[PDB]
């Protein structure tokens, strides 16, 4: 783990047309930050670009939350305390975890893509400034 930024994206787009991604900010050798980010199909750009621009497209406006929204703020703080993208226990048929408490959306996508983020540990994406 050489201090940089590791992200991994969902292989396909989900129900709202977002590829949920997990962006790991490693700094001082270890994880300091983590960002919730996602690529939209019809938009063409990432959560980073669509948030900055204001062109937030969703392919499903009347459906479930297949996105890391502001409830993912509960999930990210839980990653920072662990320093561990693979350590987690879910008890559901999807990926509900009671170990966080506050995030009632399935956290399975977050820890899935966090393992894929640090798979090379030499990956370098758009470096964020999360605190």
């Amino acid at each position: 783990m050489k201090d940089g930024t590791y992200y991994a994206e969902a292989d396909d787009f989900d129900e709202s047309g977002w590829k949920d991604t997990v962006t790991i900010e490693v700094k001082n050798g270890k994880i300091v930050s983590v960002d919730w980010n996602a690529i939209n199909k019809d938009g063409g750009d990432d959560k980073d670009t669509l948030s900055r621009n204001g062109g937030y497209k969703m392919v499903e406006y009347g459906g479930a939350q297949a996105e890391w929204h502001e409830q993912a703020e509960k999930v990210e703080a839980y990653l920072v305390e662990k320093q561990d993208p693979t350590d987690i226990k879910y008890k559901d048929n999807d990926g509900h975890t009671d170990a966080i408490s506050g995030a009632t959306i399935k956290v399975k996508k977050f820890f899935d893509l966090a393992q894929k983020a640090l798979k090379d540990a030499e990956k370098l994406e758009h470096h964020h400034h999360h605190h």
